[PDB]
This record gives structure tokens, C-alpha cells and sequence, in this order.
């Protein structure tokens, strides 16, 4: 079976809906008040959170060292609550998975649950014309309005969804040492 137990306590401490001028997205909160959402929702200066406005106090959005987009990008909130560190649940390598759960948080779905069942490490993908790297793939037409969904296993937070195309759908991973502490002029 799926792990929607797991799936469940994660979107109960570490989801939020996150509004851009993009519109909305499921946004996972992963260790004090950083979260992630998709590159391409186009954080700026504030965002809303749960539909309150809050100040973005650093936005990075991930590249490898092929100057590639990961479609992550990292936020750091002026928000009073710190999320569950969850950081332990996060895969330290690339792999592939079986029989995960994509979940979704927004104002039209606040609590949605959908067996994508297998996951692929499918590296490359042109998504909506960028070219992005370090990507999972599920057979399962996933739709508008699921980016951002928080993609688990039983005991690992894998990725959040980030495209498709009707047929297959596609997550950005999530990887432990992304969010591990660490002098950099990084803007
Ligand atoms: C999520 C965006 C969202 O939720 O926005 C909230 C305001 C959707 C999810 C897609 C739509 C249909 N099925 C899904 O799983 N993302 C998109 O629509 C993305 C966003 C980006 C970038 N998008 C835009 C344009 C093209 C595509 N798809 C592809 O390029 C593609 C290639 C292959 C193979 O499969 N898909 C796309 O996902
Ligand atoms: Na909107
Ligand atoms: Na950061
Ligand atoms: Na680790
Ligand atoms: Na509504
Ligand atoms: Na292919
Ligand atoms: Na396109
Ligand atoms: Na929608
Ligand atoms: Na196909
Ligand atoms: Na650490
Ligand atoms: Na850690």
C-alpha cells in the first residue's frame, strides 16, 4: 500500500498555501521558516501564506553546477511559527521509488491525497521550455494546480511537484544536504 498515513502528518505540521503573483501553490515547510516552492511560481519580495501577506527575507532558486535550473527555490519567511524540522525524512541521494503519494494544499483543495504510484529518476527534462535537471517522474496525469504537491514515500519526502503533460508528471527531488547549515555572497 501507499504510505498515506506518512503523507498525512506531513501536510498537517509542514504544508501552508503560498500565493505569488503566479497564483497558488502547495508550499512544504521543511526546518524552522524555510520552505520550497517551484522556481517557476516567481517568488518576489512578499508572498501570502495561508492569504497573509509575509516579507520573503531570502529567495534562492537552485541551479547545478551546469548552471542548470532544479526548479527549487528556497525561502526564508518573517512568519511567528517555526515548521517541524523535517529535514531527517529528506533522501541524501538520487534514487527511484515505489508507490508514492503526491498531496495537495490550496484554497480549492486543502487536504488531497493522489497514489502516483512509481517513481523514476528521470534526470532531464525541457519544462515548459527551461531546461531543468535532477528530475522524478511518476505515469500519472497529474493537472493545473498540483504544483507544489509534496511527493512521499513511507518515511522520505522525495520532491514537490513541478509539471506534466496530461500523461506522465514530474517533481523536483529534494535532497538532505540542500538544507544543511553552513560565507557566500549568493545575490
Ligand atoms: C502546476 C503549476 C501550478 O500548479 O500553478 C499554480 C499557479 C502545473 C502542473 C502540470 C499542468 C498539467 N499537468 C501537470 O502536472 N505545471 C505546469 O503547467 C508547468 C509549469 C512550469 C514550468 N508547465 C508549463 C508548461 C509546460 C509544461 N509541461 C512540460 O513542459 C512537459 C514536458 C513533458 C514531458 O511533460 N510536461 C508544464 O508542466
Ligand atoms: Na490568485
Ligand atoms: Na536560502
Ligand atoms: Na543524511
Ligand atoms: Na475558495
Ligand atoms: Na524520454
Ligand atoms: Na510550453
Ligand atoms: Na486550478
Ligand atoms: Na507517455
Ligand atoms: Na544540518
Ligand atoms: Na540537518
Amino acid at each position: 500500500g501507499p504510505g498515506f498515513d506518512f503523507a498525512q502528518a506531513i501536510m498537517k505540521k509542514n504544508t501552508v498555501v503560498a500565493r505569488t503573483e503566479k497564483g497558488e501553490f502547495t508550499m512544504l515547510g521543511v526546518h524552522d521558516r524555510v520552505a520550497v516552492i517551484p522556481t517557476h511560481a516567481s517568488v518576489g519580495e512578499t508572498i501570502y501564506i495561508n492569504d497573509v501577506e509575509t516579507k520573503v527575507l531570502d529567495a534562492c532558486a537552485l541551479r547545478d553546477l551546469t548552471d542548470t535550473n532544479l526548479e527549487i527555490t528556497i525561502v526564508k519567511l518573517d512568519r511567528n511559527q517555526k515548521f517541524r524540522d523535517i529535514r531527517h525524512f529528506l533522501p541524501r541521494y538520487e534514487d527511484d521509488y515505489n508507490d508514492a503519494v503526491l498531496s495537495v494544499h490550496t484554497s480549492k483543495f486543502p487536504n488531497m491525497y493522489i497514489p502516483v504510484g512509481q517513481v523514476t529518476n528521470y534526470g532531464f527534462l525541457n519544462l515548459g521550455g527551461t531546461p531543468t535537471h535532477r528530475i522524478l517522474m511518476y505515469n500519472f496525469p497529474t493537472r493545473a494546480g498540483q504544483c507544489g504537491g509534496v511527493v512521499t514515500t513511507t518515511g522520505k519526502v522525495i520532491g514537490i511537484h513541478v509539471g506534466g503533460n496530461g500523461a506522465q508528471g514530474f517533481a523536483a527531488m529534494l535532497l538532505h544536504s540542500y538544507f544543511t547549515d553552513t560565507r557566500h555572497h549568493h545575490h
